[PDB]
C-alpha cells in the first residue's frame, strides 16, 4: 500500500520535507543514522516532527516492546490499520495518516514501486507472454529492489501458469547491480543493459527481458516525467502514435464488458429528455426526481447520475458529484428539482450557450436583478461576474408555496473551452476550479456539485476526474498515489464514456501536472517560519 520508505535519508531532512511538503498524519519510513541497522519511523504531527526507534533484529520487526512483526511493512501496516496504539516517547498518540513517498528511482513506465511478489506474479501470469518483466520494491529486504520476470517455463505441470523469477536488484552504494560484477548508474541503465544481454545466474539457465508490463500508478508530484513518457510514441509492433493513445484505448476497448442496464432512459415518454438517443444514465446510478406523479411513466426522470470517488478509504468523505446533461427546453425545470432535492449549492456548466450555430445548452437562470419562477421553484439572480475564462451568477433560489427556506446557488460557467478539443492551457480550468472547490468547502451542509455540459461526458467527466485528483493530493498531500487509468474507469462505472477523447485524456495529464507545480511553487515562498 502506497510507495513509503526512503533510503538514503536522515531526519534532519526528513523533517523539513515532511513540514514543507506533507500534512498532518503524514509520515515515512527510513533507516536509522544513530543506532545503525535499526529503523526510524519519521510521523508528521500537526506541525512537529516526531520520529520512532524500529528494532530489526533480523527475525521480527518492533518498536523495542510491542508485537513483532516479519517484515517492516507488516509493522507499518499494521499500526496504519490501527491494530494496535503507536505512542512515542513522551506517550503522545500517533496516528498514521497518509504517507509521504520518494520519487520514482525511473522515469519509466515498467516500474510498479510498492508491490509484493503475490501481486507480481499474479498480473504478469494473467499477460501470458513469457519474458515479460516488471521492477518493484523489496518487501523482504527494505532498501532493495525486484525484477519480476515470466518465464516460459510452467511452474507446475502442462496447462499451468508459466513461472515468475525474482531477480533482486540491489542498490549498494547508491548503485545499482544484479549482484553480478557491473553496476549502474540507472535502473533504467541496468534494465536497457539487460535486454540486450540477458540475466545469466548461476546454474547457467538465462532470463530474458523483451516487453515490459506497463504501470499506471504515478507519484503525484512526479506526473511531468510521466506526461513527457506518454508522448514518446515508442511501440515494439511499430505505429503506436503517442503513450496517451494506448492507455486511453485501454479504456475505450474495455467498455465491451460494460452492459448494464439503461432503461428508464429509453421509455418512450422520456425520448425528448435526451439530447443524444445512445447516450444515457445506468439506472443503478441514475438521479431521480422527487415530487412526481409516479403514474405518469417516466416523471421521476433526468438525464444525470450520481458521481463520487469509489476508489476512496473507509468512512472517510470526499466531494460527490452530479453529472449531468445540459438542459433542454422541456428538462429545464426538472433540473432545478434535481439542485433541490439534493441539495446543490453549486452548479459548474462547462459550455456556451450556443456553440457554432448548434443547441448545446438552453438558459435556466433569469438576468441579473430578475426572479423566474421554475416549476415549483422561485430563482433570483442576484449577481454576475466576469472573468476572462468563466462567469459568476450567485443565484437565489426557493419553493413558491414557502419563501423563508431561500439558498445561495454559486452558479460557475466557464465559456473559453474550445469548440475542438480542449483548451491550450490547463491554467484557466484549475483557477476555475480552485474557485469552485473553495465554494464547497465552506459550504459545510451542500450537496452535491452539479457538473453539465452537453450530452455530460467528455467535458464533465474531465473536470471531475482532475477535481477529485486535485482533491486527492490536497487531503493526501502531493507525493501520494495517483492512477488516472483507474480514477476513469471508476467514474465510467457509474456514467457511460467519462472523458470522451484521447486530448481529453492527456488534459487531464497535463491539468494535475501543472497543479502539481504551482503546489511546489506556493511551498517555495513559505519555505521556513
Amino acid at each position: 500500500m502506497v510507495r513509503w520508505f526512503h533510503r538514503d535519508l536522515s531526519g534532519l531532512d526528513a523533517e523539513t520535507l515532511l513540514k514543507g511538503r506533507g500534512v498532518h498524519g503524514s509520515f515515512l519510513a527510513r533507516p536509522s543514522r544513530k543506532n545503525q541497522g535499526d529503523f526510524s519511523l519519521s510521523v508528521r504531527v500537526g506541525d512537529q516532527v516526531t520520529h520512532i526507534r524500529i528494532q530489526n533484529s533480523g527475525d521480527f520487526y518492533d518498536l523495542y516492546g510491542g508485537e513483532k512483526f516479519a517484515t517492516l511493512t507488516e509493522l507499518v501496516e499494521y499500526y496504519t490499520q490501527q491494530q494496535g496504539v503507536l505512542q512515542d516517547r513522551d506517550g503522545t498518540i500517533i496516528h498514521l495518516k497518509y504517507p509521504l513517498n520518494c520519487s520514482d528511482p525511473t522515469s519509466e513506465r515498467w516500474y510498479h514501486g510498492h508491490m509484493s511478489g503475490g501481486q507480481a506474479e499474479t498480473l504478469l501470469q494473467a499477460k501470458g507472454e513469457p519474458w515479460t518483466f516488471l521492477v518493484r520494491e523489496s518487501l523482504s529486504q527494505p532498501g532493495d529492489f525486484v525484477l519480476s520476470v515470466l518465464s516460459d517455463q510452467p511452474k507446475a505441470g502442462p496447462g499451468s501458469p508459466l513461472r515468475v523469477t525474482h531477480i533482486k536488484v540491489m542498490c549498494e552504494g547508491g548503485r545499482y547491480t544484479v549482484g553480478g560484477l557491473e553496476t549502474f548508474d540507472s535502473l533504467t541503465d541496468l534494465v536497457e543493459h539487460f535486454k540486450k544481454t540477458g540475466i545469466e545466474e548461476a546454474s547457467g539457465a538465462f532470463v530474458y527481458l523483451r516487453q515490459p508490463y506497463y504501470a499506471t500508478r504515478v507519484n503525484a508530484a512526479d506526473i511531468e516525467n510521466r506526461v513527457l513518457e506518454l508522448n514518446k510514441k515508442q511501440e515494439s509492433e511499430d505505429t503506436a502514435k503517442a503513450g496517451f493513445w494506448e492507455e486511453f484505448e485501454s479504456l475505450q476497448k474495455q467498455e465491451v464488458k460494460n452492459l448494464h442496464q439503461r432503461l428508464e432512459g429509453q421509455r418512450p415518454e422520456n425520448k425528448g429528455k435526451n439530447r443524444y438517443k445512445n447516450i444515457l444514465p445506468f439506472d443503478h446510478s441514475r438521479v431521480i426526481l422527487q415530487g412526481r406523479d409516479s403514474n405518469i411513466p417516466g416523471s421521476d426522470y433526468i438525464n444525470a447520475n450520481y458521481i463520487k470517488n469509489q476508489l476512496l478509504g473507509p468512512d472517510e468523505n470526499a466531494k460527490t458529484y452530479i453529472a449531468s446533461q445540459g438542459c433542454l427546453e422541456a428538462t429545464v425545470n426538472d433540473f432545478w428539482q434535481m439542485a433541490w432535492q439534493e441539495n446543490s449549492r453549486v452548479i459548474v456548466m462547462t459550455t456556451r450557450e450556443v456553440e457554432k450555430g448548434r443547441n448545446k445548452c438552453v438558459p435556466y437562470w433569469p438576468e441579473v436583478g430578475m426572479q423566474r419562477a421554475y416549476g415549483p421553484y422561485s430563482v433570483t439572480n442576484c449577481g454576475e461576474h466576469d472573468t476572462t475564462e468563466y462567469k459568476l451568477r450567485t443565484l437565489q433560489v426557493s419553493p413558491l408555496d414557502n419563501g423563508d427556506l431561500i439558498r445561495e446557488i454559486w452558479h460557475y460557467q466557464y465559456l473559453s473551452w474550445p469548440d475542438h478539443g480542449v483548451p491550450s492551457e490547463p491554467g484557466g480550468v484549475l483557477s476555475f476550479l480552485d474557485q469552485i472547490n473553495q465554494r464547497q468547502e465552506s459550504l459545510p451542509h451542500a450537496g452535491p456539485i452539479i457538473v453539465h455540459s452537453s450530452a455530460g461526458i467528455g467535458r464533465t467527466g474531465t473536470i471531475i476526474v482532475i477535481d477529485m485528483l486535485m482533491e486527492n493530493i490536497s487531503t493526501k498531500g502531493l507525493d501520494c498515489d495517483i492512477d488516472i487509468q483507474k480514477t476513469i474507469q471508476m467514474v465510467r462505472a457509474q456514467r457511460s464514456g467519462m472523458v470522451q477523447t484521447e486530448a481529453q485524456y492527456k488534459f487531464i495529464y497535463v491539468a494535475i501536472a501543472q497543479f502539481i507545480e504551482t503546489t511546489k511553487k506556493k511551498l517555495e515562498v513559505l519555505q521556513s517560519q
